[PDB]
């Protein structure tokens, strides 16, 4: 039986688009935890993000809509859903709308510290190419999450 809620953490991020995943962008995003609260239908997220280079944390909450997708506000409008979920790790697609109405589609790879299992990350790359996600739209989060524990 899996447990969804607890310690995550960013190790990978792919986007359709570049603008929304470099230094100081919104969606370079390093995850502390995530939380499902499924008798109030909502969800938990914790996470660090740099804007001027400097770490800032953010605490959200989202609503579980239909087909285990969840709504939150955050740079736009996303949906997303944790597509895989192992002992080891939850790959999550979110789709982003942002304040201009331009869509970004976006995946994630989530651990419990900064050991990567390689089973998982195949399958976040598989999940990423299957996005129309090219390789080349990855970068290595680990290596640049330096925000608090
Ligand atoms: O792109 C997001 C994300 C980034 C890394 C792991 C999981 C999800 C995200 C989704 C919804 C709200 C805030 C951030």
């Amino acid at each position: 039986p899996f447990e969804l809620s607890g310690k995550w953490i960013t190790s990978y991020i792919g986007s359709s688009d570049l603008e929304k995943i470099g230094e100081n962008a919104p969606f370079q995003v390093f995850m502390r935890s995530i939380e499902f609260d499924d008798k109030e239908s909502k969800v938990y997220l914790n996470f660090f993000s740099k804007e001027n280079g400097i770490c800032e944390e953010f605490s959200l909450i989202g609503t579980k809509q239909e087909g285990n997708t969840y709504d939150v506000n955050y740079a736009g409008n996303n949906k997303f859903v944790v597509s895989y979920a192992s002992e080891t790790a939850l790959i999550i697609s979110n789709i982003n709308v942002d304040e201009e109405g331009d869509k970004t589609i976006m995946t994630g790879l989530l651990g419990k510290g900064t050991d990567i299992e390689d089973q998982d990350l195949e399958k976040f790359k598989e999940v990423t190419r299957e996005n129309g996600i090219p390789e080349e739209n990855i970068v290595n989060i680990i290596e640049r999450d330096d925000c608090p524990a």
